[PDB]
């Protein structure tokens, strides 16, 4: 069961955000963002299978959601370049992480949900 | 498959809101709020089985989430009395409705998500 | 200086919500909602002068924002009937209350801000 | 009158977020983030005077709010590293930009408001 999931909703259409590009980065020891995983949300607005328990280690992660491209595929030209969530992953045993995002053209909300 | 679901998240603890009381009301012809359904969110913060396709007809509905009692069961004394969402149900074919709520002691966000 | 203010923003247009109708109600001893004050937001999305320090006493208050009518004056037909915030006013000395609201067609966020 | 303002609110305490560090970056032609301006929010949670009309030119900007340090000065150890808003500034005549942020330990909301 994946330890990292992303769900994206659309506040303008009141539906899941489908086929949104999501890029995950990890901060390396050289303090540079290194591509870690990426994918596209499904018809339910959810993106599963980003990583595995073995690959997802403690560190600083950045979740970048390409909101601008998604809005333009629906006919909207927004003003944000992307939604971004930066969080620290910690070990306690074992912790799953879900990033929930709510998108509007000029506003976004993100929540970090931690379940077992 | 239920046509009305409610999911509640906790922005302070970064987890689903468990055992939150949810009351659903429908506006009758006499313009009074009539109890329609109610329940409590599960360990996943979701409340399923509120109604059925046959009982859930067009109308004005009110979803009241008892945030104040939930915060006090966790040790928090908030300032909102409850989170409330009032929406119109419409027929097009057949439409499922999900109310998503994000709770803080002095703030809440609600989203109406419509899936097929 | 008014003890109760309401500010409303538009997440779709990225601007203040102008000329939004706001109705404030107070719960009387008979447990009925009694009209207390109302007004319309200015070009800055703010509504000042709802009440006075002498009229604004402890109690349960409901702030109803007529989102549906505002969206339809801009060309949008939303799905929420209105945004509603219910809170308890308390005395400590003297406390000003500001209700901040962020509106989307299928989502809204409200925050209760308390300043001195 | 400054063309760029940042206001930050606290959803846990229901108050303005005071003395939050804010860093603004601009994307240069070499596609690197170059420090542009920074400051700290006042008792009202607002940060004025970040830049001037002459210095604030079209481009890609990043507004980084140091949420983690602010929470720890109040006794809270959060999970986000910072709130970040990336937007494009455009010329039309003349446009002021306000970034509004609502902070919780495990959630944040940001809105881009454009006034004249």
């Amino acid at each position: 069961k994946c330890p990292l999931m992303v769900k994206v909703l659309d506040a303008v259409r009141g539906s899941p955000a489908i086929n949104v590009a999501v890029h995950v980065f990890r901060k390396a020891a050289d303090d540079t963002w290194e591509p870690f995983a990426s994918g596209k949300t499904s018809e339910s607005g959810e993106l599963h299978g980003l990583t595995t328990e073995e690959e997802f280690v403690e560190g600083i992660y950045k979740v970048e959601i390409d909101t601008k491209s998604y809005w333009k595929a629906l006919g909207i030209s927004p003003f944000h370049e992307h939604a971004e969530v930066v969080f620290t992953a910690n070990d306690s045993g074992p912790r799953r992480y879900t990033i929930a995002a709510l998108l509007s053209p000029y506003s976004y909300s993100t929540t970090l949900v931690v379940t077992n």
